Parts: structure tokens; C-alpha cells; sequence
């Protein structure tokens, strides 16, 4: 009975059910059983950690610890691998014996030898496939522990700027994605280092015995394949490494277009800004050409050399040896080269991965050495962010139990430092910290949000309590902003989630601390980017009413001393030293100056598959498929030619043999180049069009579509097409022809074999049909679960302070251990499913050999031909698997092309204008007059007009003001000028021309608009002044001085051509608004649209805008939508829009004069 269990483990019958289930229902984690504790990340991490700690007892070596953990399984796998190679060598020996016994006793009989071959091949591949699976179990178990192990370091890292920085996040994000995968892949290929070289030595050893001194000449050439393959391998790495480099920043430029896409389209240089991506795109391809050529060359040397090896052998033996070639010798030896081609060709891969693994392990072992770390009573505190210099000195604070212990100080002054020191985030060189450590609900000063729901973010692993959630939402005033969110409390936020504003981001985290039921809180300047009212609102209810009900301690570091009276305690610290400790009563009496000085500052106020091929052009598609037929035609004839030559058992046969191999070598070059030459042309045309369609795409699409999904087309899907399809498409065509031809050639040698084909074809089709859908679905799971694992590691890296603060370590560790477990299963059952296919094609493959062996014995053909059929029988079993696995890989990759093709045909905005271009003369908007005729404006095809029946004549040069109710038709009207929102009815006429009846790009260009938050794109300031570059350089300097920025610019390096960070990082927010004004003047628009211009702008900077607008654009007409409606008091023409209706339309003073209308209530 236990033989049944051994067999079932040996042929992966256990996977079979799942495979069949894939047809009935998609395979999913529910359908896949839970991973055994023998392979869960917990046990693997414990084993590896125990080995590593024993090593640390003996710096410890990662390599030796990994061996001590995972040695026995790879020893077993290598034993299986040897037993597989030795039985694989039965192939040539059995073929030689058969051919000798045929053509005229227990072992000599061909039948007994034929059956022996059938048992050998079955046993060879049962062993060989099992040997692969053991390493995969070992390899995955290794990746299981490492991801757990390096994660333990992340929670124990230190956030000091010295030990952690922007460079640090590069390693950890890359270590999980790359360093471990390279280390895992090495383990998959670990046996080969001592398996393939043993086979190579044996293969040559047999060759000499088969032929004589001739085979060495052929063996010598074949040996040279491996050094060639390594030299080609290195050149691929440099070609690919450069290729990734251009691709990496090409995505960065892609992100800039896709984020803030409206901004580019408004200024009409969406086309021009796109071409900046094409410039890098051509360089990306210029790396690919060097890569594609070398990949084709690697294919060439994989085929041209063995054919040159045989040509070197048989020609040699025809002269060095008096004996004419015998049929048994030829096809025994000729088979052996096919046995040796794969290990010689792939040996460059295993050694290269050995180099990569040793690179990563050294990289990963450097990682581990990275630096690792009265409610609150601290006396004589001395804290330092490393650097051997106490960043905090003379620290002595007391935080009374269950009271608001607020801290006051100036810029710097150890503001955030004091809190983190209590949390163990920095070294305390002296003193002692007494939590008189409980869980501390610290709030990060910076905004760090998980890629999950707001409710999860506020609960943060706490049991839901809507009444407790109610007060938190009310006290932190999270209720109103929630209504705006798509899925409410189930709105996923963060980098993966919806992009928020700074003020709303801060309140979410603060709410978390109130949610957590702990005696201690550390609220770090929540009002950093908040309105004063909400902070006052929080100080009344959230700070006092909510917390005092819980009677928990609060330590709120504050900069406005107006709330110190509310504070039960005040802590004054400056220069990293505590100025004085005491309440407001104690501080004023003891430190009279502090009371006045603070108050002084307080006073201060598969049809796609065919579609993909045709992309290059019919000739390129024809040439590839036409030539590949010819290559096999010559190759097969070469194998046949030996049958004609060896049937003799001699300058004729050799002569015809050299030329054939000459064409075979040459045709190998042609069929190698044509496939890749298709790939680049197929790669270029697909991506080239795609960027155009997105740019012309409607703005409404970008609002609907998540930003993560759109960029995925250019990041992953385009990567698949460019680099993965041409390799797979090459191997599929090569493997199919070999399988199609070999079955043909065997059948031609033994026509009786065709009767035996009827069942075998049926069996192959069912395995081909069923596995494809089972591998495709598992493939989706492997990618699906891999991505959140990387997201978790990046999320835990950022803001470890909170994780250490809340004592959320263990819960977060558990999340990772389960997250990786869901990922290993997907990859493990992807490899086990793939193994199931390989076993059941060899069990099928052995049947082809067995039928070919038995049929050939019965046939009385030429002794060479019966040998030839057996040769292809052995080759079939090798390639009959890759015709399925590559096809599955091709089918999945055709998914990317299907997605791209949809985007290509999905949508466009109508850039063409019906009226002739001659209609618009030079400087059309010069007049500046605006005319609105019964306008109706709604972006969504079926929706109410956001602007309805709008009509208000605008005089030329009139600083018209438009305002109303918050969220009631104010900004929509702005884009209505820019036609971004379709004017379903009515019309807008500017200077006697309806804006609808004009080319779209003309309308966008000749206008000037300023959004609420200006954004500056990567490049020079000249790039941000005129991407079109048409404007002469003289004007560019004028605008900055007009914008009052030229003086600031001159200090910057490079003068006018000064590099600018993407997104306006270099310039301050106030400075950012200055950049737009520079763009405003150059256009000579005569129309300015300042929608929410003063919004998100400091009052000091705001005065400049009013100074600039009244002066710089006096002749221009400024249609202002003010953040503060008071600025429209002096507007000569003022429009009020409520519910999409012109509720008030008169002069500013006349608005108060006519009646206490909407504007009058708006201001007052
Ligand atoms: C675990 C993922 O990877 C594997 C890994 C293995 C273990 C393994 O030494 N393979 C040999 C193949 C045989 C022909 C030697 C090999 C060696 C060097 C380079 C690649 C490969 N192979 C692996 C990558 C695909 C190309 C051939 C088996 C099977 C697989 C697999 O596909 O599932
Ligand atoms: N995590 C850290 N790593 C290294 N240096 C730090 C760290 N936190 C603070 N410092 C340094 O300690 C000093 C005082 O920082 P402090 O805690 O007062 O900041 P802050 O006033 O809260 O900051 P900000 O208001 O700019 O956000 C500064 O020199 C600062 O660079
Ligand atoms: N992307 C969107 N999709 C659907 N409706 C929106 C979208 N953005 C805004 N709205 C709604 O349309 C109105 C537009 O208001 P608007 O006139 O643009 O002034 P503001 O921009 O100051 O809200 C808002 O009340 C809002 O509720
Ligand atoms: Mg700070
Ligand atoms: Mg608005």
C-alpha cells in the first residue's frame, strides 16, 4: 500500500484535482489548502534564526547558517539528480545496442533492450522531476524565512537620519523585491553546480568510447560553448541594466504627465510634453537593440556550435579512422551531443546566478548590521540622534498622570526630539525615562497613511465601536471630509489610496490615538497644517471632553500658547534644553519674562496573437516563419544524411555533409535574427501609439480611472511585450517545429507508428488543454499576492516610530507571516503544477519512445533509418514539455497586448476644429471680451448642467469676479472656457468667435489659467517657462522679474537654465505660485483665469499676487475666483453662481447696494 503514497508523491497526483478544478472554478486561495506548518514562514524563520544565532555564538556567515538550515533537502535533491543523469545516459547506450542488434543473448535482444529503455526513461524523469521539486520546496522555504527575517530587522531598525535616509528606503524596498529573489533562484539551481559538470565529464567520457579519438575534436568545440555563453551573458546584463535605467526614468516622466494631466492640457503643450518621453523612449530602444542582438547571438551560438561540433566530429572520423562510420556509432554519439547541449548552454546561467547570489548575500549581511535600537518621569535627559553628539541636553521633564501636559517651544528647540526620546527612537546617553513601557499612541508629525480604509486607519487593529468611533469622528471633525470620499469609511487611503490634502491627512492619525484605549498619548503638533478653528474645536472636545472621559494622560507639543491655559501643565524647551517646568500659574510667577515673551509672540498674529505578429509588417512575419521552416529542413536532412552515409557499413558523403551543415549554421543566424528583429518592431509600434492615445484621452477618463492601473500599462505590460514575448515566441516556434518534425520523421521512418499516434495525440491535447487554464489562473495568483507583500515592507519601513510607539510590532509581524504564507503557496503550487505537466509529458514521452523502439524493430528498412527514428524519439521527450509550458507563458503574455489594444482604441477628445484655421487670425483673444449665450455645462454625458442658462456680458479689460457657494458651479465654469467640460448646449463667444467652433489646441494655448495649487515639472526653469520653446529668451527673463522671481533665480546655480525638482519641490509653495505668473505673461493671452489663486497661499505672498495682477496684467482681463470672497468687493463686474444659476450679477458695491443678496450674505 505505501507504494501508492510513494507513487502519488512521485507523479504529483495530488495537484491533479486542483488542475481539473481550474476548469470548473478558478483556482483560488480558498481552493488551495493551507500551507503545512512544516513549510510555514514561522517554522522556516525559527530554524534559520536558530542557525544564525548559533553562528553568532561562533561575524556569523549567512551562507553557513543557510546550509545548516537547508542542507539535507538539497543533498537529497542532488542524489536524485545524479540518479537521473546516470539513467539519462541509458539513452545513447540503448540506442547503440538496438542499432547494433538490429541489422544482424539475454541482454543482446533488441526487445529486451527496448523495454529496458522504457523503464529507464520513466525512472529517469520520475527521479529528475522529483529532484526539481525538492529544491523548489527548499528554495521557497528559504525565501520564506528571509522575508520574515529581514522584516524582523525592519521593526528593530533605527530612524535616526544618520542610519536611515532616502537611500535606506532604496535598499529595503529592493532587498525584498530583488535580493531575496536572486538568492532564492540560486537555490533552485543549486544542485547543477555539481550536477551538470559531472554530466559534462561523463558525456565526453562516453563519446570517446563510442567513436574514438575523433569525438574529442567534437567534444572540444562543444566545451567552448559554455565560455561563449558566459561572455554573451555578461553583455546581456550590461545591455539590460542600461535598458532598465532608461526605463526607470521614462516611467518617472510618464508619471508627471499622468499626474496633473489637466494642467498640461490646459496650457496646450500635452503633445509637446509627451515628446520629451519619446526622446528617452528612443534611447530605451537603443539599449534594446544591443540587448536584442545579443539575445539572438545567444540563440545562434546555442545552435550553430553543436551543428559545427557534429560537422567537426564526423568529418574527423571519416579520415582519422580506417573504419567507416557505423550506424550505431553515429546515432549513439549524435544523440549524446543533444544530451550535452543543454548542460553546456545553461551552465553559464548557474554560475552567473552564483555570482549574483554572492552579491546579494554580502548585500543582505550588510543590511543586518544596520543600527538597531506623574505619568512620565525623566530626570537629567541626554539624547542624541547618533553622531556622538547629544542633540538634547539638560532634559528634565515631568508629565503628571492623566493630565494635558502641553509642551511649548520655538522652531527646532528639540520639539519633536523630546517625544521620540521617550519612545526609545534615539539613544539616551544619560538619565532615565520612567513611564510612571505602556502602549503610547504617538502621532507622526509627518503624514503616513496605510494603503487601506480610513476605518482601519482609525481603528488600527482595534475592535470597532461606532459610538466610540462617533465621538472620535466628531471630535476630530472627520465626519464632513468622509462624505466626499467614494466608499466612505471604506475608502482606501495612502499612496495606493485616494490622494488627500495635508490638513485632512493629519487629523486621521490623531483620531487613531483617541481611538486606542491607553493611559498615555503623545500628540505631536497635529495643528501643523490645520485651520485654527478645527484645532480649537479639537482642543475643546477631542483634547478635553473625549480624553478626560477616558481620564488618560496627554502630552501635546504645541506652538500656540493661547491653549496653554487649557493645558494642565506647560513644558518650555529651547536649544534642546528645558527652559522651565511648571503650569501657567507657576511659570508666570517664577518666570515673569516667559509669560510676557510668549504673550508677545502670542500677540503676533487569441486574435491578439495574430494581431501582435502583423504589427511589424507581413514580410517580417513571413520571413520569420518561412526561414524557421528552412532551418529545420536543413537540420532534419542532416540527420537523414547520416542515415544515407552510415548505411554503407568516402569524400562524397563528407562533401554533401559539409555544405548541409554550412546552410544549417547560416540559417541558424537568419532564424535567430528575424525573431528579435520582429520583437523590436513589434515592441516599438505598440508602445509608440499607446502614449498618443492616453494624451488625447478625455479628462473624465483620468478622473474615473485609478492612477495605479493606467501606469501599469507602461510599467509592467509594456515591459512584458518589449522583453518577454520575443523570447517565449522564439522558443515556442523552435520547440513546436522540433516536435512536429520529429514526430514526422519517426513516422516517415516507421509508417506503422502513425497508428500509435491516435491515442498519444489525444493524451497530449488533454494535458495541453487542461494545464493551460490551470497554469494561467495560478500565474495570476502568484502575481496577485506578490505585490501586497512589497507594499507591506515599504509601509512598515516608513514610520516605524508609530509601530514602535503603539506596541503594534507583534500584530504587524503576524500580518507579514500570513501575507508571505499566502504568497509562497501561490508560487509553490505554481511550480508543483508545472512539475505535474513535466512528469505527465515524459510518461507520455516514454510511450513515443516505446512505440518507436518496438515499431522500428519490426521494420526492415535501412539500418541507419531505424537508428534515426530512435534518435528523434529521445529528443521528443525533451521538447514535448516546452511546447506546453511556453504556450501557457505565451497565452498569459498575450494578456498584456490585449490590454494595450483596448487602450489604443478606447477614446479621444476631439482636437479638430470645424472652422478653418484661416478663420482665427494672429492674436485672437486680444480683445479679451467674453460673451456667454444661455450656456449649459455638464461633463458627464447624462447629468444636470453644472452651469445652467449662464449669460453675463463681460467688457474688455474687465477684472471680472466670479464666486458663490462652496461647491456650487464656481470652478466648473473655469474649465468651460477651456472646453475640458463639454458645453452640451448654448455657446461661448470670445471676441466674436464661438469657442466651440475652433480647434481644441488653439483654445487651450491662447489662454492663461492658474489652478489652486501650482505645480512645476522636472527640468529647467526655461522648460517650465515655455516647453514649446517658441518664445524668445528675452521675454523669459522679463516674466520672472515681473513675477518677482528673477532676483531669487539669480542666486540659483545655472542662472535662467536652473534645474528644478519634479513637482515644484525646490520652490516653496508661495514661490510655486510665482512660477505660474511667469507663464501667464509669456502667452500674451489677454485672459487670466485665477481660480482659487489665493487659496493655499500665504497672506504675505498673497499681497504680491494682488500687486502683480493689478500691475502686470492691467490690460488683461482677470476672471478671479477668490478663496476669500472679500477680495471681490471692488470688482467692477461680479457674478454669483448658485445651483448653476447667475443668482447675482452686478458691481461689487452694487451687490450690497441692490439688496442683501447671496454675495452680501457671503461676505457678511
Ligand atoms: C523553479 C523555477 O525554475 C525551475 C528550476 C528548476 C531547477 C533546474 O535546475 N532547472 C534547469 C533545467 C534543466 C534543463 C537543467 C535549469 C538550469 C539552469 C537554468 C535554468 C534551468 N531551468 C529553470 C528556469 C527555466 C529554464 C530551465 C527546474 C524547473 C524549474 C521550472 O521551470 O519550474
Ligand atoms: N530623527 C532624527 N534624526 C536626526 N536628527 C534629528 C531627528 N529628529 C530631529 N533631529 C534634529 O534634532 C534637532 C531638533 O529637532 P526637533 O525635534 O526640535 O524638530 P522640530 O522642531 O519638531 O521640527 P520641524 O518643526 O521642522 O518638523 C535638529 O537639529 C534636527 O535636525
Ligand atoms: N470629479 C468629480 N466628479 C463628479 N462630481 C464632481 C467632481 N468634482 C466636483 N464635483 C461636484 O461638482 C461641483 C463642482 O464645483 P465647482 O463649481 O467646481 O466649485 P469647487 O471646485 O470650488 O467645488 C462640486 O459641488 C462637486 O460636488
Ligand atoms: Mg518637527
Ligand atoms: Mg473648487
Amino acid at each position: 500500500q505505501p507504494f501508492v503514497n510513494l507513487l502519488s508523491k512521485a507523479t504529483y497526483w495530488w495537484m491533479n484535482t486542483l488542475i481539473i478544478s481550474a476548469h470548473r472554478k478558478p483556482i483560488d486561495l480558498k481552493a488551495i489548502g493551507k500551507l503545512p506548518i512544516a513549510m510555514r514562514a514561522v517554522t522556516n524563520y525559527v530554524c534559520l534564526k536558530e542557525a544564525y544565532e548559533e553562528q553568532k555564538k561562533k561575524t556569523p556567515s549567512i551562507w553557513l547558517a543557510m546550509y545548516r538550515a537547508f542542507g539535507r533537502p538539497i543533498l537529497l535533491s542532488s542524489t536524485f539528480r545524479y540518479l537521473a543523469d546516470l539513467l539519462g545516459f541509458a539513452g545513447p547506450l540503448c540506442i547503440s545496442g538496438i542499432v547494433q542488434r538490429v541489422n544482424e543473448e539475454f541482454l543482446e535482444n533488441a526487445h529486451v533492450l527496448a523495454v529496458l529503455l522504457f523503464l529507464a526513461l520513466i525512472l529517469q524523469r520520475t527521479f529528475l522531476q522529483a529532484s526539481y521539486y525538492v529544491t523548489i520546496e527548499t528554495g521557497i522555504n528559504l525565501r520564506g524565512a528571509l522575508l520574515a527575517m529581514i522584516y524582523n530587522k525592519i521593526l528593530r531598525l533605527s530612524t535616526s537620519n544618520l542610519s536611515m535616509g532616502e537611500m535606506t528606503l532604496g535598499q529595503i524596498n529592493n532587498l525584498v523585491a530583488i535580493e531575496t529573489n536572486q538568492l532564492m533562484w540560486f537555490l533552485f539551481l543549486c544542485p547543477n553546480l555539481w550536477a551538470m559538470p559531472v554530466q559534462i565529464i561523463m558525456g565526453v567520457i562516453l563519446l570517446y568510447n563510442l567513436l574514438g579519438s575523433s569525438a574529442l575534436v567534437g567534444a572540444a568545440v562543444i566545451v567552448l560553448l559554455a565560455p561563449i555563453q558566459y561572455f554573451i551573458a555578461t553583455k546581456l546584463a550590461e545591455a539590460q541594466k542600461s535598458t532598465l535605467d532608461y526605463s526607470t526614468e521614462r516611467l518617472k516622466k510618464t508619471n508627471e504627465i499622468l499626474k496633473g494631466i489637466k494642467l498640461l492640457k490646459l496650457y496646450a503643450w500635452e503633445h509637446i510634453f509627451c515628446k520629451s518621453v519619446e526622446e528617452t523612449r528612443m534611447k530605451e530602444l537603443s539599449s534594446l537593440k544591443t540587448f536584442a542582438l545579443y539575445t539572438s547571438l545567444s540563440i545562434f551560438m546555442n545552435a550553430a556550435i553543436p551543428i559545427a561540433a557534429v560537422l567537426a566530429t564526423f568529418v574527423t572520423h571519416a579520415y582519422a579512422s580506417g573504419n567507416n562510420l557505423k550506424p550505431a556509432e553515429a546515432f549513439a554519439s549524435l544523440s549524446l551531443f543533444h544530451i550535452l547541449v543543454t548542460p553546456l548552454f545553461l551552465l553559464s546561467t548557474v554560475v552567473r546566478f552564483a555570482v549574483k547570489a554572492i552579491i546579494s548575500v554580502q548585500k543582505l549581511n550588510e543590511f543586518l548590521l544596520s543600527d538597531e535600537i506623574v505619568a512620565i518621569k525623566v530626570t537629567n535627559g541626554y539624547f542624541s540622534w547618533g553622531s556622538g553628539l547629544a542633540t538634547l541636553s539638560n532634559i528634565d521633564i515631568r508629565i503628571p498622570t492623566g493630565q494635558l501636559t502641553m509642551i511649548v517651544g520655538q522652531v527646532g528647540c528639540g520639539k519633536s526630539s523630546l517625544l521620540l526620546a521617550i519612545l526609545g527612537e534615539m539613544q539616551t546617553l544619560e538619565g532615565k525615562v520612567y513611564w510612571n513601557r505602556y502602549s503610547v499612541a504617538y502621532a507622526a508629525q509627518k503624514p503616513w497613511l496605510l494603503n487601506a480604509t480610513v476605518e482601519e486607519n482609525i481603528t488600527f487593529g482595534s475592535s470597532f465601536n461606532r459610538q466610540r468611533y462617533k465621538a472620535v469622528t466628531d471630535a476630530c471633525s472627520l465626519q464632513p471630509d468622509i462624505d466626499l470620499l467614494p466608499f466612505g469609511d471604506q475608502t482606501e487611503i495612502g499612496e495606493r489610496g485616494i490622494n488627500l490634502s495635508g490638513g485632512q491627512r493629519q487629523r486621521i492619525c490623531v483620531a487613531r490615538a483617541l481611538y486606542q484605549n491607553t493611559n498615555i498619548v503623545f500628540l505631536d503638533d497635529p495643528f501643523s497644517a490645520l485651520d485654527i478653528h478645527l484645532s480649537d474645536h479639537l482642543m475643546q472636545e477631542g483634547i478635553l471632553k473625549f480624553l478626560q472621559d477616558d481620564k488618560r494622560t496627554v502630552v501635546l507639543v504645541t506652538h500656540k500658547l493661547q491653549y496653554l491655559t487649557h493645558a494642565d501643565w506647560i513644558i518650555a524647551m529651547k536649544d534642546g534644553s528645558v527652559l522651565r517646568e511648571g503650569t501657567l500659574k507657576d511659570i508666570q510667577t517664577k518666570d515673569v519674562e516667559l509669560y510676557e515673551h510668549w504673550k508677545t509672540l502670542m500677540n503676533r498674529q487569441w486574435k491578439t496573437c495574430w494581431w501582435y505578429l502583423t504589427s511589424g509588417g507581413f514580410f517580417l512575419l513571413f520571413l520569420m516563419i518561412f526561414s524557421k521552416l528552412l532551418k529545420h529542413s536543413v537540420i532534419v536532412a542532416i540527420d537523414y544524411w547520416l542515415a544515407t552515409w552510415t548505411s554503407e557499413y568516402q569524400t562524397f558523403y563528407v562533401a554533401g555533409f559539409s555544405i548541409l551543415c554550412g546552410a544549417g549554421i547560416f540559417l541558424c543566424l537568419v532564424t535567430s535574427l528575424t525573431v528579435e528583429w520582429m520583437g523590436l518592431t513589434a515592441a516599438k509600434n505598440l508602445h509608440h501609439n499607446l502614449l498618443n492615445k492616453i494624451i488625447l484621452g478625455p479628462i473624465r477618463f483620468f478622473d474615473t480611472t485609478p492612477l495605479g492601473l493606467i501606469l501599469n500599462r507602461f510599467s509592467a505590460d509594456t515591459n512584458i511585450i518589449d522583453q518577454h514575448i520575443p523570447p517565449t515566441l522564439e522558443s515556442l516556434t523552435r520547440s513546436t517545429l522540433l516536435c512536429l518534425s520529429a514526430i514526422g520523421m519517426i513516422s516517415y521512418a516507421t509508417p506503422v507508428f502513425l497508428i500509435a499516434l491516435a491515442p498519444l495525440g489525444v493524451a497530449f491535447y488533454f494535458i495541453q488543454k487542461y494545464f493551460r487554464v490551470a497554469s494561467k489562473d495560478l500565474q495570476e495568483l502568484d502575481d496577485s499576492t506578490q505585490l501586497p507583500l512589497l507594499c507591506h515592507f515599504s509601509e512598515t519601513a516608513e514610520g516605524l516610530t508609530t509601530i514602535r510607539a503603539f506596541r503594534h510590532e507583534t500584530r504587524f509581524k503576524q500580518r507579514m507571516l500570513e501575507l508571505t504564507d499566502t504568497n509562497n503557496i501561490a508560487y509553490l503550487f505554481l511550480s508543483a503544477a508545472n512539475r505535474w505537466l513535466e512528469v505527465r509529458t515524459d510518461y507520455l514521452g516514454a510511450c513515443i519512445v516505446l512505440t518507436a523502439s518496438i515499431a522500428s524493430i519490426s521494420g526492415s528498412s535501412n539500418s541507419g533509418l531505424v537508428g534515426l527514428g530512435l534518435l528523434y524519439a529521445l529528443t521528443i521527450t525533451n521538447y514535448l514539455n516546452w511546447v506546453v509550458r511556453n504556450l501557457a507563458d505565451l497565452e498569459v503574455q498575450m494578456g498584456a497586448v490585449k490590454k494595450v489594444n483596448s487602450f489604443l482604441t478606447m477614446e479621444s477628445e476631439n482636437y479638430e476644429g470645424t472652422m478653418d484655421p484661416s478663420q482665427v487670425p494672429e492674436h485672437w483673444p486680444q480683445e479679451g471680451e467674453i460673451k456667454i449665450h444661455d450656456l449649459c455645462v455638464r461633463y458627464e454625458n447624462n447629468l444636470k448642467p453644472v452651469l445652467k442658462h449662464v449669460k453675463a456680458y463681460i467688457k474688455p479689460g474687465q477684472k471680472v469676479g466670479i464666486c458663490g457657494r462652496t461647491g456650487s458651479g464656481k470652478s466648473s465654469l473655469s474649465l468651460a472656457f477651456f472646453r475640458m467640460v463639454d458645453i452640451f448646449d448654448g455657446k461661448i463667444v470670445i471676441d466674436g468667435i464661438d469657442i466651440s467652433k475652433l480647434p481644441l489646441h488653439t483654445l487651450r494655448s491662447r489662454l492663461s489659467i492658474i489652478l489652486q495649487d501650482p505645480i512645476l515639472f522636472s527640468g529647467s526653469i526655461r522648460f517650465n517657462l515655455d516647453p514649446e520653446c517658441k518664445c524668445t529668451d528675452d521675454r523669459l527673463w522679463e516674466a520672472l522679474e515681473i513675477a518677482q522671481l528673477k532676483n531669487m533665480v539669480k542666486s540659483l546655480p545655472g542662472g535662467l537654465d536652473a534645474t528644478v525638482t519634479e513637482g515644484g519641490e525646490n520652490f516653496s509653495v508661495g514661490q510655486r505660485q510665482l512660477f505660474c505668473l511667469a507663464r501667464a505673461f509669456v502667452r500674451k493671452s489677454s485672459i487670466l483665469i485665477m481660480d482659487e489663486a489665493t487659496a493655499s497661499i500665504d497672506m504675505a505672498t498673497e499681497n504680491i499676487l494682488q500687486k502683480v495682477v493689478m500691475t502686470a496684467f492691467a490690460d488683461r482681463t482677470v476672471v478671479t475666483i477668490a478663496h476669500r470672497v472679500s477680495s471681490i468687493m471692488d470688482a467692477g463686474l461680479v457674478l454669483v453662481f448658485s445651483e448653476g444659476i447667475l443668482v447675482e450679477c452686478d458691481t461689487g458695491p452694487n451687490l450690497l447696494q441692490h439688496k442683501n443678496g447671496l454675495f452680501s450674505t457671503l461676505v457678511m
